């Protein structure tokens, strides 16, 4: 009732445009939505779940969560909407360029490998805010990261919104070693997948492993293998992949850690470097 108010968004102020379809997830709908008091424009998922009176209150709780991690690099919750009538609509803001595994591959894009970096760089801040908050994404990855008008870079994919988008049910060739031989995932395998991200920002959006199977993954990487130094990754940054890939989870580099040796890279770089797709990588699966 009283403290719960912050969050929800009364059924008349939103306008939920059911014609124009954002994105598939195994839980339900994106569409374009218009959010009033003045219209906003905000992407609304639909949940097919709703009808239990704990997870109505329990879908409460994590919007009050969503709502308290505000960081502008982290996807915000701008409402839950309740309805008497059917589902629960989880109302964001709406993110202009869409989500960065797209937007770097979209080959009407320049960019260079300062902008690449400095979006690694924007999630890394992102991962910091939310470890600091002791949060385990589980699932980072280019796909599940935003990119609004100001180029701002958001981690999303989490919470409420937490769905697969992508064209088996566990993101392997993101997911730390120790997650895949315990299915127990923390910060530093939060470490892992953020390395498995910028090797996708320096690719441009590649599919990483590309000749690997899904249920092979393990024992690839086991062996001793790890990605390849794409072509325009400098050196200093695949050293940072390198360590994010560490066997052993304390070895690995924290969120603060990386934050700090990304910037480094970061202020080196000044727009001179165009980035372009590689050969072997364009157009697959
Ligand atoms: C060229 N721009 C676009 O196509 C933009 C689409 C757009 C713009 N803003 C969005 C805001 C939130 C959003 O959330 C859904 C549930 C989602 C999706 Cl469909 C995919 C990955 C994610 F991480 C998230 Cl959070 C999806 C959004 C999708
Ligand atoms: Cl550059």
């Amino acid at each position: 009732v009283q403290a719960v108010q912050h969050v929800v968004i009364g059924p008349s102020s939103l306008i939920v445009h059911f014609n124009e379809v954002i994105g598939r997830g195994h839980f339900g709908c994106v569409y374009h939505g218009t959010l009033l008091d003045k219209k906003i424009h905000c992407a609304v998922k639909s949940l097919n779940r709703i009808t239990d009176i704990g997870e109505v209150s329990q879908f409460l709780t994590e919007g009050i969560i969503m709502k308290d991690f505000s960081h502008p690099n982290v996807l915000s919750l701008l409402g839950i909407c309740l309805r008497s009538e059917g589902s629960p609509l989880v109302v964001l803001p709406y993110m202009k360029h869409g989500d960065l595994r797209n937007f770097i591959r979209n080959e009407t894009h320049n960019p260079t490998v300062k902008d690449l970096i400095g979006f690694g760089l924007q999630v890394a801040k992102g991962m910091k805010f939310l470890a600091s908050k002791k949060f385990v994404h589980r699932d980072l990855a280019a796909r599940n990261c935003m990119l609004d008008e100001k180029f701002t870079v958001k981690v999303a994919d989490f919470g409420l919104a937490r769905d697969m988008y992508d064209k088996a049910k566990l993101p392997v060739k993101w997911m730390a070693l120790e997650s895949l031989q315990t299915q127990k995932f923390t910060t530093k395998s939060d470490v892992w997948s953020f390395g498995v991200l910028l090797w996708e920002l320096m690719t441009r959006g590649a599919p990483p492993y590309p000749d690997v199977n899904t249920f092979d993954i393990t024992v690839y990487l086991l062996q001793g293998r790890r990605l390849l130094q794409p072509e325009y990754c400098p050196d200093p940054l695949y050293e940072v992949m390198l360590k994010c890939w560490h066997p052993k989870a304390e070895m690995r580099p924290s969120f603060s850690e990386l934050v700090s040796r990304i910037s480094a890279i970061f202020s080196t770089f000044i727009g001179e470097h165009y980035v372009h797709v590689n050969a072997t990588y364009v157009n697959v699966k």
